[PDB]
C-alpha cells in the first residue's frame, strides 16, 4: 500500500512551498486523507478506493496546471459510474474536503504570530498572520494617537459589539457532525504534541481513525427539510461549542490588557461588550416556514438553554463559593433565604447550612433556574404552565441582584481575588447572554405591512393605503399614531398573509422583552414604511416595542435613505419614542444584485457617510446594521481591516453585524478561532472610533462616482438588457434546482414569474457559487476600470494609490481577489458544453471573457501579478481546498445533464461494492441522482464558502 | 337524552319513556344548566359616566353636556361602524372600572348564564343605546 507515496506528492505539488516554518499543513492534509481513504477501502472495497484516489489525483493535476485534459478525464470516469457509485463518490469528496478545512483550522489556530512580519502600517491588519492583538491595539493607540489609557478604558466600557447569527444558505451542518469534527481536529492537534508516548499517539491515531469513519458513516439527507426550530437548535451549538466558555475568558484577557498600559479596575461584569443576536426563528422574509408559532417555539427554546446552562455552570460556582466572612447585607439575604421549605444537590449535602451564606443565596439562585427551564419548557410543550412566575427569573435584573450581592460581599471582605473568579465569569455570562443567549430580530417585508394597512382602510370605507401617495400615508399614519382610539378588532377580514402578520405581533406581545432585539423592514424606501411598523406594534399591544430598522436594499432606496430618516427624525412623535437611538441597515448583496458589487460598495460608503450627518444633525446614536455579504462578513483576519474602514464615526462604539452561516464554523468551531474573532471585532471597534480611515482625496470620490455610472451600466445591461440571459442563467446554473431541492427553507424567488429582479440574492449568489464563476461578485468592475484607464492614462496610478492607501477601496479590491482564487472559468465552460444550447455558447464565452479582463484589471489594481500575492496563506488553503471541489463541479454537471436529459444514455460501469442508494425511496428523479446533486451542491457550498 | 325518549318510543316503551325520563327531559328544559338565568342591572348615569369618560378621552366633548339628540346621533354613527373605541390607555375612575369589567365578565360566561341587562333610572333611548354599545365594544 505504497498509494500514500501518491497522495502526498500531490498534495506537495499543490503547495509546494512553506506559508511559514510552522506550515504543517500539507501534512495534516496528507494525514486526514490517508485514514479517509483506508476507511474508504475498508467499506466499499479496493475499486472504489482506487477510483476515488484516481479522481483526486486528477483534479490536484488540474488545479496545478490547469489542462482542460484533466477535466476531460474526470468527466470520462464521473459519467459511467452508475447512481451507487456516484453517490459513494460525491460523499467520499465531501468528506474529504471537510477534513481539509479541519486541517486548515488546525493550522490556522496554531500558527506562531510572526512579529518580524509587521510592516507598521493598516495592511497589517487583513491577516490574522500580522493583525493586532488587543494589547498591540492599545500600545498603537497610546502610542501614535497620544491616548490616555483612561480614555481606552472609557470608550471600552461603553463599546458593544452584537454579533447576529443567521440561518445557513444551504446546509446549516448537524450539531452531531460538528461535535465530530471536533474531536477529529483535536486529534489531529494532540498527535502533533512534539513530547507525546507512543502508547498515546497510537491511541490516537485510532481515534482520530474511528471519528473519521463515524463522520463517513452518518447520512447527510433523508429526514426532513429541517424545520425552523430544528435549523435554530444547530444554530445555537456554537454556544455549547466555545462561545459560552469563550465569553469569560475574551473578557478575561480583556482584563489583563488593560492591566498591561496601567489601568486598575476591569471591564464592568454588567458592561455588554459582547452580545449575540439571532435571526433564527424571526426572518420571516420570503419564508412561510417561519410562523408565529414559530416565533413562540424558538424563544422558549433560547430561554431554555440559557437556563440550562447556568444550572450547570452554577453548581461549580456553588462548590467554588464555601466561604464563611460576609457582608452584612449578604448575611441579612442568608437568614432571609433560610427560612422556607433543597432538591437539587442531595448528592453534595443534605442541605446548605447558614455558616455558608454564600452557598445559600447561590442554591437559592439554582432553585429559580430550574423553575425557569420547567416552567419554559411547559409553556413550549403545551401552552400553559403551573409554575409561578414569582418563583422564576422574569427579567436579567431579578438574576443578577443576588449575584451581585455575593460580589460586593466578597470585596467587602478583601476576598475580591475570590470573587474576581467563578463568581466574576458567571456575572460577565448573564450580562452577556442574558435570559436567552440571543435576541431574536423579527424580519418583515413593508408590502405586507402595507397590505394589513389597505386592509383596514378598506374596512374604515376611508380608501385604499395602498393608493394613497407618501405625504397623505405620512399624513394618515402620523394622526393615528397620537391618537386615542384603537384601530381596528376581531371584526376585521384577514387574509392569510395579514393574518400572519398581525399574529405576529401579538405573539411579540404575549413575550418577554428580553427575547427581541430589532423589527427590521425589507425592502424599506420611505419613512411611511417605518411608522406603519411602529403602529402596528401600538395597536397590537406590544406594550415595550421594538425598535423598527429600516432595510435599504436597492441603490435609488440607498440614496433617499438620508432623506427618509431625516424625515422620520424631524417627526416629534417619532423622535421621543427611538430615545434617542436608531438602527439602520445594510444590505451589502441585496444592493449587489440591484446594481452591481461595484456601485453597490460605493453607494453604501457614501450613504452611511450622508446617514452619519443626518444623526449629528439631529442628535441620535446612528447604529449601522452590516446584513450579509460584506466586507465585515468574511472569515477571520479580513473583518479587523473590514472594520477599520468604515466611514469616521460610522460605528461609534455599537457594531452589529451579520455572523454568515457559511462562516460560523471557521469562526467559532474552535476554542483558539472564537478568541480571536471576539478579539478582532473588539480591538477593531475601539481603534475605529478613536482613528477613523483617512477621508478620500477628492479625486477619488469623482472617480470612483463615474465608474459606478459605468459598472452599473454594464451589469444592468447584462442582467437585465440581454434577453436571452435569463434563458442562459438557466442552463449553465443550477438555480432552478436549488429552488427546488431540499437545500434552503426559502423559496428562491418572490413570484415565481418573474425574472431576475424577482430572485432573491442569495439564490442568485449561489446559483453563480456553484459553476466556480461567481459573476455577482465582479461584474461590472472590468468595464469600469478599463473607462477610467482608456479616458486618463493616469487614472490607473490614482486607483493604484487608492488600493495602497485607501482602506475601503483595499477591502473592496481584496475580497474581488479572494473570489477570483475561488474562481475557474474552465469549469464554467464545462457546464456551458454539457448544459447550455449550442446557439448560447457565444454568450458565455463573452461573459467568460469579461471574467478574465477583470481578472487582469483587479490585479492590475492591487499591484499584484498573481492572486492573493499578498496573502500566500489563504493562497495555500483555498488551492488545497480547488482540489477536492473540482472533483465535485464535473460530478455536479455530468449529473446535470443526466437529470435534464432522459435521451442521453451513457456506458455504465458495473457497480462497485456494498447501501446508500436506498435512502431517498420517495424521489421523483432516478434512484440516485437527487441524492447526488445533493451533495455537490452541499459540499462546493462548503468548498467555496463566502464570496459577496 | 332525546335520543332515548325517540329510541323508546320507536319501540312502544312510550309509557316507559313518559316515567323518570319525562321528567329529567322536563328539568333540563326548564333549569337549563344554570337553574336560573342571572340579570345584570345598572344604573343609566354609571353608563352616562363611561361614555363621558370616553367622548373626553377622545376631545370630542362631553357625552353628559350633549342633548339626547346628539347623544342618539353620535351612538348611532358608534354602533354602525367598523373601528372599535377604546382600550386599555383610558383613565378609568373605580366606577367606570367596575362598568367596563362587569361588561368583560360576562363576555368570559356562557350565555346560557343569562338574562337581561336592566337599566334603573331609564329616560331616553340613549340609555338603552348605551348599554348595547358598551356591550359590543366589550367584545
Ligand atoms: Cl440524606
Amino acid at each position: 500500500l505504497e498509494k500514500m507515496a501518491s497522495i502526498d506528492v500531490h498534495l506537495r505539488q499543490l503547495v509546494p512551498g512553506k506559508v511559514s516554518e510552522d506550515d504543517k499543513l500539507v501534512e495534516y492534509d496528507a494525514l486526514l486523507l490517508d485514514r479517509f481513504l483506508d476507511i474508504l477501502q475498508d467499506l466499499h472495497g479496493e475499486d472504489l478506493r482506487e477510483t476515488v484516489q484516481e479522481l483526486y489525483e486528477h483534479s490536484a493535476e488540474y488545479e496545478g496546471k490547469h489542462e482542460p485534459k484533466k477535466l476531460e478525464e474526470l468527466g470520462s470516469v464521473l459519467t459511467s459510474l452508475d447512481p451507487g457509485d456516484s453517490i459513494v463518490i460525491a460523499k467520499a469528496f465531501s468528506h474529504m474536503l471537510n477534513l481539509a478545512n479541519l486541517a486548515e483550522e488546525v493550522q490556522i489556530a496554531y500558527r506562531r504570530r510572526i512579529k518580524k512580519l509587521k510592516k507598521g502600517d493598516f495592511v497589517d491588519e487583513s491577516s490574522a498572520t500580522t493583525e493586532s492583538d488587543l494589547e498591540e491595539t492599545f500600545k498603537k493607540l497610546v502610542g501614535d494617537l497620544n491616548k490616555s489609557p483612561e480614555e481606552i478604558f472609557d470608550a471600552l466600557k461603553n463599546q458593544t459589539v452584537d454579533l447576529v447569527l443567521t440561518a445557513h444558505p444551504t446546509q446549516s451542518v448537524r450539531r452531531s457532525l460538528l461535535q465530530k469534527h471536533g474531536r477529529i481536529r483535536d486529534c489531529l492537534a494532540q498527535l502533533y504534541a512534539k513530547d507525546i508516548t507512543p502508547d498515546d499517539k497510537q491511541e490516537l491515531d485510532e481515534a482520530l481513525q474511528r471519528e473519521i469513519q463515524a463522520a463517513f458513516r452518518t447520512d447527510e439527507i433523508k429526514r426532513t427539510p429541517p424545520t425552523p426550530q430544528d435549523e435554530m437548535r444547530a444554530g445555537m451549538s456554537y454556544f455549547h461549542e466555545t462561545i459560552w466558555k469563550g465569553v469569560p475568558k475574551f473578557l478575561r484577557r480583556v482584563d489583563t490588557a488593560l492591566k498591561n498600559i496601567g489601568i486598575e479596575e476591569r471591564v464592568p461584569y454588567n458592561a455588554p461588550l459582547i452580545q449575540f443576536s439571532s435571526w433564527m426563528g424571526g426572518d420571516r422574509d420570503g419564508n412561510p416556514r417561519v410562523t408565529p408559532e414559530v416565533t413562540r417555539d424558538v424563544c422558549l427554546l433560547a430561554r431554555m438553554m440559557a437556563a440550562t446552562m447556568y444550572f450547570n455552570q452554577i453548581e461549580d460556582l456553588m462548590f467554588e463559593m464555601s466561604m464563611w466572612r460576609c457582608n452584612d447585607e449578604l448575611r441579612a439575604r442568608a437568614d432571609e433565604v433560610h427560612a422556607n421549605s433543597a432538591k437539587h444537590y442531595i448528592e453534595f449535602w443534605k442541605s446548605i447550612p447558614t455558616t455558608e451564606p454564600y452557598r445559600v443565596i447561590l442554591g437559592d439562585v439554582r432553585d429559580k433556574l430550574y423553575h425557569t427551564r420547567e416552567r419554559a419548557h411547559q409553556l413550549l410543550s403545551n401552552g400553559h404552565s403551573d409554575v409561578p412566575v414569582e418563583a422564576t427569573f422574569i427579567n436579567l435584573e431579578q438574576f443578577l441582584e443576588p449575584l451581585e450581592l455575593c460580589y460586593r460581599s466578597l470585596c467587602s471582605c478583601g476576598d475580591r481575588p475570590i470573587a474576581d473568579g467563578s463568581l466574576l465569569d458567571f456575572l460577565r455570562q448573564v450580562s452577556t447572554f442574558g435570559l436567552s443567549l440571543v435576541r431574536l430580530d423579527i424580519r418583515q417585508e413593508s408590502d405586507r405591512h402595507t397590505d394589513v394597512l389597505d386592509a383596514i382602510t378598506t374596512h374604515l370605507d376611508i380608501g385604499s393605503y395602498r393608493e394613497w401617495s407618501e405625504e397623505r400615508r405620512q399624513e394618515w399614519l402620523l394622526s393615528e399614531l397620537s391618537g386615542k382610539r384603537p384601530l381596528f378588532g376581531s371584526d376585521l377580514p384577514k387574509t392569510e398573509e395579514i393574518a400572519d402578520v398581525l399574529d405576529t405581533f401579538h405573539v411579540i406581545a404575549e413575550l418577554p422583552a428580553d427575547s427581541f432585539g430589532a423589527y427590521i423592514i425589507s425592502m424599506a424606501t420611505a419613512p411611511s414604511d417605518v411608522l406603519a411598523v411602529e403602529l402596528l406594534q401600538r395597536e397590537c399591544r406590544v406594550k415595550q416595542p421594538l425598535r423598527v430598522v429600516p432595510l435599504f436594499e436597492k441603490l435609488a432606496d440607498l440614496e433617499a435613505a438620508p432623506a427618509a430618516v431625516a424625515r422620520l427624525f424631524s417627526v416629534d412623535w417619532y423622535k421621543n419614542r427611538i430615545n434617542g437611538k436608531q438602527e439602520v441597515m445594510i444590505g451589502y448583496s441585496d444592493s449587489g444584485k440591484d446594481a452591481g458589487r461595484l456601485s453597490a460598495a460605493w453607494q453604501l460608503y457614501k450613504a452611511q457617510e450622508e446617514l452619519v450627518k443626518v444623526a449629528k444633525e439631529y442628535g441620535v446614536k446612528l447604529t449601522m446594521f452590516h446584513g450579509r455579504g460584506g466586507t465585515v462578513g468574511r472569515g477571520g483576519g479580513p473583518t479587523h481591516l473590514a472594520i477599520l474602514s468604515q466611514p469616521p464615526d460610522t460605528i461609534n462604539g455599537s457594531l452589529r453585524v451579520t455572523v454568515q452561516g457559511e462562516v460560523i464554523e471557521q469562526s467559532f468551531g474552535e476554542e483558539h478561532l472564537c478568541f480571536r474573532t471576539l478579539q478582532r471585532f473588539t480591538a477593531a471597534t475601539l481603534e475605529h472610533g478613536m482613528r477613523p480611515p483617512i477621508s478620500p482625496k477628492p479625486e477619488w470620490r469623482a472617480l470612483l462616482d463615474e465608474m459606478a455610472v459605468v459598472a452599473t451600466e454594464e451589469y444592468r445591461s447584462v442582467v437585465f438588457q440581454e434577453p436571452r440571459f435569463v434563458e442562459y442563467f438557466r442552463l449553465a446554473t443550477p438555480e432552478l434546482e436549488y429552488g427546488r431541492m431540499n437545500i434552503g427553507s426559502r423559496p428562491s424567488k418572490r413570484k415565481p414569474s418573474g425574472g431576475i429582479e424577482s430572485l432573491r440574492a442569495i439564490p442568485w449568489i449561489f446559483a453563480w457559487i456553484q459553476t466556480r464563476f461567481h459573476l455577482p461578485v465582479w461584474l461590472g468592475f472590468g468595464s469600469a476600470i478599463r473607462h477610467v484607464i482608456e479616458k486618463d492614462v493616469r487614472n490607473l496610478h490614482m486607483l493604484q494609490d487608492m488600493y495602497q492607501h485607501w482602506p475601503f477601496f483595499r477591502v473592496t479590491i481584496d475580497l474581488i481577489e479572494m473570489v477570483f482564487a475561488k474562481g475557474d472559468p474552465g469549469i464554467a465552460a464545462l457546464y456551458d458544453k454539457l448544459l447550455v444550447s449550442e446557439e448560447l455558447w457565444p454568450f458565455g464565452e463573452k461573459l467568460r471573457a469579461n471574467f478574465e479582463e477583470t481578472k487582469k484589471l483587479i490585479l492590475q489594481t492591487a499591484g499584484h501579478k498573481d492572486l492573493l500575492e499578498g496573502d500566500p496563506y489563504l493562497k495555500q488553503r483555498l488551492r488545497l481546498r480547488d482540489s477536492y471541489i473540482t472533483t465535485l463541479n464535473v460530478c455536479q454537471a455530468y449529473t446535470l445533464k443526466r437529470i435534464r436529459d432522459p435521451s442521453y444514455h451513457v456506458t455504465l460501469r458495473p457497480h462497485i461494492s456494498k447501501e446508500l442508494i436506498e435512502l431517498n425511496p420517495t424521489s421523483e428523479y432516478a434512484p440516485g441522482l437527487e441524492d447526488t446533486l445533493i451533495l455537490t451542491m452541499k459540499g462546493i457550498a462548503a468548498g467555496l464558502q463566502n464570496t459577496g
